[PDB]
């Protein structure tokens, strides 16, 4: 009865456990799942929870509800050390042994060495950061309404990054800001929403036609874009950016970083050859020198056969990776060889508020209500893929 230890109950880790628990027998192996929180959260819905267009309770569900308790021991604890050679993992609630390890500790903000970006900006990482950010935004509107001063910079928001997460967050701000304006007696014209991207292109994963749709959509709703504009620092006043190489202070009562993520900080402390919290795995998702250690999700850098660069960090690859791991753990336990992971690009949607978006579905570009409907089908299918039709009905987007 080998000990299968899974670190993190996210997309990658919880998918591995729900698939693996159906396939193993109780005497075949012991599964242990460790997670910081009692819940699993839909990290892909944190744009809505951060802006406050969705109640935080609606992005999460208890982990234990989807577990076969005779096969899985759920441990609510924070992982603090991973000893790959002693086959031990230390947490704040004790030390756990393992025969097979699955590292699925997810992501955290990556600020590219930009001074003050962690200290002076709000991140998009989990439910707690999302709750602090939504509360901060409304508190800025409520303080503006209370003051005799009326400093319109309290109503100014900076968003770092014009990629997928940033653009989705801006889409939620365009739904929320009008409501907060009307609730707190503010004229929308006094609000300033600015997106700063160092890169020369916005949403590089989509076509030019699809980017123009998202740009027009957000510009018509007051978003100003500063593309090919490096953010060289973040202070209490806002972002310090370079325009034609000259430094410029941009002022905002709220600064949000959405331009980069990295894998868990436990990765550099635990395994070799890690870059930005990501380890390049073998084709079966194991790591070099360890046929008993799998690393998936945002902690992994899976390079497909025949390619040079790893696939991007997504909930879609994470869930596909968890299924693969569950099937290879079964093979290992029965003395069978592992099979290579093969990512299937199902496509995706970048949301633009509740009733718009840009995406690729079935290899065809989509936008508008069609995209917004497809984003709800994809979000709900991810709830189904982990917890079944019951959980999809209760916690899904329909
Ligand atoms: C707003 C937003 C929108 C996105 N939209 C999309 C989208 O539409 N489609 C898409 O495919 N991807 C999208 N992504 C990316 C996607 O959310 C991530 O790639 C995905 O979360 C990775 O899954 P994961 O299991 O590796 O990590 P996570 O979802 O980050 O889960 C990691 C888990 O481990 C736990 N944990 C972490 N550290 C510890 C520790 N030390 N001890 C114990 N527990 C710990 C966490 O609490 C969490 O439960 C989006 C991301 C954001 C932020």
């Amino acid at each position: 009865r080998k000990k299968v230890l899974v670190l993190g109950a996210g997309y990658a880790g919880l998918q591995t456990v729900t698939k693996l628990q159906k396939a193993i027998s109780t005497e075949e192996a012991e599964i242990t799942l460790i997670n910081k929180n009692e819940y699993h959260y839909e990290a892909t819905w944190l744009h809505e929870a951060s802006a406050g267009t969705l109640n935080y309770e609606d992005v999460l569900y208890p982990v234990e509800s989807v577990l076969k308790k005779d096969k899985v021991n759920f441990v609510q604890a924070e992982v603090t050390k991973i000893d790959r050679d002693a086959k031990k993992v230390e947490t704040n609630q004790g030390i756990y042994d393992f025969d097979i390890l699955v590292v699925a500790l997810g992501f955290v903000s990556e600020t590219f060495g930009i001074e003050g970006m962690k200290d002076h900006a709000f991140q998009i990482e989990n439910v707690i950061t999302a709750r602090e950010l939504s509360r901060h935004i409304e508190d800025k509107f409520a303080n503006y309404a209370a003051s005799k001063e009326k400093d319109d910079n309290d109503l100014s928001i900076l968003v770092g990054g014009a990629g997928f997460t940033g653009v989705e967050f801006l889409g939620e701000l365009t739904d929320r800001i009008p409501e907060l304006c009307s609730k707190y007696g503010v004229d929308q014209n006094k609000v300033k929403i600015t997106c700063v991207e160092a890169a020369p292109k916005m949403l590089p994963m989509f076509s030019e036609e699809l980017v123009n749709h998202a740009v027009s959509y957000l510009e018509d709703r007051g978003v100003e874009f500063k593309i090919a504009t490096p953010i060289v620092a973040c202070n209490e006043k806002g972002f310090v950016v370079e325009v034609d190489g000259e430094k410029q202070q941009l002022n905002a009562g709220t600064s949000v970083w959405a331009a980069g993520v990295r894998g868990s900080k436990l990765m550099e402390e635990s395994f070799e050859g890690v870059k930005r919290g990501r380890i390049v795995t073998k084709q079966d998702l194991t790591i070099n020198g360890y046929d008993n250690i799998f690393v998936i999700g945002d902690c992994s850098a899976f390079i497909p056969a025949g390619e040079e660069r790893p696939l991007p960090t997504t909930a879609q690859i994470a869930m596909q990776q968890g299924e693969s791991v569950a099937k290879n753990i079964k093979r290992i336990l029965n003395g069978e060889s592992t099979e290579e992971f093969e990512y299937v690009d199902r496509g995706t949607v970048c949301s633009l508020g509740s009733h718009d978006g840009v995406g690729m579905v079935f290899g065809k570009p989509i936008a508008g209500k069609k995209a917004a409907f497809m984003k709800k089908v994809i979000d709900t299918r991810a709830v189904f893929k982990i917890g079944g039709i019951g959980l999809a009905f209760k916690k899904g987007k329909f």
